[PDB]
């Protein structure tokens, strides 16, 4: 569980995001596929794009980004209190896409490489530990619904 401090922590830079979701989006999707090059063949949509510069050049992929990001907002933003926002994700995610546990904690590192990159003054210790603690406690729970769903992940 989460302290209020933490999820403070959390929000903090979460607002660092928001000031550029596509931004952010795009080099957290490219840096999942560069480092976990299996994880793009999850998306029949994406998997045309062979190079990182051909990824970077898709303005579809960066929609995509934005509707990532929005979804784990709109989580993150409900402090542990985020059955409903979890629900139609785990469901997908579990029933059609096939994501497993693995790939998620692939791109939770993704986002924290990201959010570093992004963020030299700003992305310490502290603030990684709890988005460390906020996206584990997000791969717990969608883990619980991937079981109640009867998906191994
Ligand atoms: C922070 C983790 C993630 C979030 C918040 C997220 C969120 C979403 C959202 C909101 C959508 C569109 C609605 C839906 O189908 O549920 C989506 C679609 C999808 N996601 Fe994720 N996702 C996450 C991780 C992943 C990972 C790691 C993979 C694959 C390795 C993945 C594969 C897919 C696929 C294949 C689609 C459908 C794309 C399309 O063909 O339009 N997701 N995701």
């Amino acid at each position: 569980v989460l302290s209020e401090g933490e999820w403070q922590l959390v929000l903090h830079v979460w607002a660092k995001v928001e000031a550029d979701v596509a931004g952010h989006g795009q080099d957290i999707l490219i840096r999942l596929f560069k480092s976990h090059p299996e994880t793009l063949e999850k998306f029949d949509r994406f998997k045309h794009l062979k190079t990182e510069a051909e990824m970077k050049a898709s303005e579809d992929l960066k929609k995509h980004g934005v509707t990532v990001l929005t979804a784990l907002g709109a989580i993150l933003k409900k402090k542990g209190h985020h059955e409903a926002e979890l629900k139609p994700l785990a469901q997908s995610h579990a029933t059609k896409h096939k994501i497993p546990i693995k790939y998620l904690e692939f791109i939770s590192e993704a986002i924290i490489h990201v959010l570093h990159s992004r963020h030299p003054g700003d992305f310490g210790a502290d603030a990684q530990g709890a988005m460390n603690k906020a996206l584990e406690l997000f791969r717990k729970d969608i883990a619980a619904k991937y079981k109640e769903l009867g998906y191994q992940g």
